[PDB]
């Protein structure tokens, strides 16, 4: 079925649209009662994410309420290292962990690029099912973690406050860490390409933990591999290309370098204003963001005003033009947020940004 709303894709390509598209980080999440109901029946995050029909159900839930301009695949960045044999698990209310963290050269040497349609078939089947169920209503965004951010979880065995283990590896065994990052990057390229082939119409890379690095270490251990993704991932050409989005947080110091990777768009948070982001990226990329999600606790009038502020700040840094912007939050919605205020935000973005 032909895509009937391609606002998102045009904006990511810096092509003119009728109003600014919006989608929201964690738009499938516990702030929706129906998400909580699905989660209680399924039984765990993995019981939803590894079963295509449920991942599809969850992906489509926000679109049953809100006129969002995109769906984002319901999954987790840690599918890739789970498929590589590290055994992802969740302890009730503790965050993701791996049974087999990657701690030595032998563990690094065991890693291989998963067979995407077999080992990660639950992801690809979900992409196909979502694309079929959407039937051209709005585009589907696929995604991956960045190689650096995946490596962080793989070495640490879970989340970390300071990433001491992977940083010690960078200092004491950089050749081993580069080999880990090389195979992980090949996996990310294969994973994103397989999602595109299965039906994903835009692709986002999350470099959640790129900001823990010094400038030199960021260039060597994260940016190098983001560049490899941009160069090595086939996405088509021109007005039909599958857009590539790179997201980072508190990373306004790397916006210049990220804007030169070849990615189409950069996603960012509220720690810098979008006009400054336009200045540092030189007009080379579309920008996605950047509303602080705690705005959704404010009054409806304040939410509408804040959406107008984000939109008008972008335009002021873009020669007065609203084009090349995808409205989004800078961090995912929280479980206690009010769906009414989400609807207020979505309508306000569309209304205020009418061309
Ligand atoms: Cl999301
Ligand atoms: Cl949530």
């Amino acid at each position: 079925s032909p895509l009937r709303n391609d606002r998102l894709l045009r904006a990511l390509r810096r092509e003119p649209v009728d109003c600014t598209p919006v989608w929201l980080m964690r738009q499938a999440g516990r702030y929706l009662p129906e998400y909580r109901a699905t989660r209680a029946k399924a039984g765990s995050f993995l019981a939803m994410a590894k079963n295509p029909e449920i991942a599809c159900e969850v992906t489509l839930q926000p679109l049953r309420r809100f006129p969002l301009d995109a769906a984002i695949l319901f999954s987790d960045i840690l599918t890739i290292p789970d498929a590589m044999g590290l055994e992802l698990y969740f302890v009730e209310g503790e965050g993701p962990k791996f049974r087999h963290p990657v701690r030595d050269e032998a563990a690094i040497a065991r890693l291989a690029v998963p067979d995407m349609e077999q080992d990660l078939g639950y992801v690809m089947d979900a992409v196909r099912l979502i694309r079929r169920e959407l039937d051209g209503q709005v585009p589907l965004i696929g995604f991956s973690g960045s190689p650096w951010t995946l490596a962080c979880y793989m070495v640490e065995g879970g989340g970390s406050k300071d990433f001491a283990r992977i940083k010690a590896m960078a200092l004491n065994h950089p050749q081993a860490l580069h080999r880990l990052l090389e195979v992980t990057t090949d996996a990310v390229i294969a994973y994103l390409g397989a999602q595109r082939a299965a039906g994903a119409q835009a692709l986002q890379v999350f470099d959640t933990w790129g900001g823990v690095l010094s400038p030199a270490m960021y260039r060597e251990f994260s940016l190098r591999y983001l560049q490899r993704i941009a160069e090595g991932l086939e996405r088509g050409e021109g007005s039909e290309r599958t857009p590539l989005i790179l997201f980072g947080k508190g990373t306004g110091l790397h916006l210049e370098a990220l804007s030169q990777t070849g990615a189409d768009a950069l996603g960012l948070d509220w720690t810098l204003d979008l006009d400054e982001a336009m200045r540092r990226t030189g007009g080379r990329v579309a920008l996605q963001g950047n509303l602080d999600p705690t705005t959704l606790y404010a009054s409806p009038d304040a939410i509408a005003a804040a959406a107008a502020r984000v939109l008008d700040t972008y335009a002021a840094g873009n020669g007065g033009s609203r084009e090349g912007h995808v409205f989004n939050l800078g961090h995912g919605m929280s479980p206690d947020m009010d769906p009414a205020h989400v609807q207020v935000l979505v309508d306000a973005v569309h209304a205020h940004s009418q061309r």
